[PDB]
């Protein structure tokens, strides 16, 4: 395998949260539903958030994509043990398809003013 | 040989030094003295320790942020010429062993009101 | 193919602004014409540069240069579909022929307030 792409993006969390908040809308076309709450029903806050919205920049920027993606087609989840992982479908799988990946790496992270993440995608 | 797992940790400086203010205790729970005291023995700056601890929390996220895991198992040294690295022991090497990883990448960086890092686990 | 090196930057965006303010002279001693400028002819702002020098200070981590790059013998630039790229020349070309790097990959991203880049260095 060989890598074919990496994507990274920071957000400050503060931003991200003002532009969710200038049409929500936004947020509908960013997450799935999902993706807003934790496994026992818990809501994410806005730093986690920014997280997984920079994840799908990330993997944008891996993807080689000029001006970001349909948000809903990739989706962030979180294995059991705790790796968040990348799940992709229809206009994203297809770019990833037409690249050959075959193995996406994830990492997110935030405090609560700054939220990062980083995409390898190999292949 | 193949890549396991990303890590990355992006922290404000300003927010990891409230931190230990707050617990003056904290520092020797994050670092080892090695990590703590520049040479001639001065305490090493907050936004240089802000960069090593998100090293090692990129390092947490990279093998799959796992229970059990003392900060003081895994140390970031630099290497002549400058590259850093990262020497694991006891419960982290344990992890590690379990994973297969075989060698890991480092980066790391700060300025005065942002550190970060990155890892990549391969094996 | 091998991972040889990895390199994070993630900056402050009003810090480098302030840094060029001071010394109006140092945009020329980071950055080539074509990174100072955006397609129309007008010049990149500041959170737009800073992102091409995190990538020059991840390139630089990536191939362990302690004190930096000679910055203008490193070039990013964007392919049509919207990835960017590192161009190397001069010195930087000469270290990476040293390390026996083949083909790197490159991310950079900016808001407002923060720019960041990844460089991995493979061969
Ligand atoms: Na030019």
């Amino acid at each position: 395998m060989s890598i074919i792409g990496v994507g990274i993006d920071v957000a400050e969390v503060e931003r991200f949260g003002a532009a969710l908040e200038r049409t929500p809308a936004l947020a509908g076309r960013l997450f799935l539903e999902s993706e807003l709450l934790l496994p026992g029903g818990e809501r994410r806050g806005v730093a986690s958030l920014a997280a997984r919205f920079a994840a799908k920049e990330a993997l944008a920027k891996a993807l080689g994509a000029p001006a970001g993606l349909l948000w809903t087609d990739a989706e962030v989840w979180v294995e059991a043990g705790g790796r968040p992982r990348l799940r992709v479908t229809g206009t994203v799988a297809a770019r990833a398809a037409e690249l050959g990946v075959a193995s996406w790496h994830v990492s997110l992270s935030h405090d609560a003013g700054i939220a990062s993440a980083v995409v390898i995608a190999e292949g």
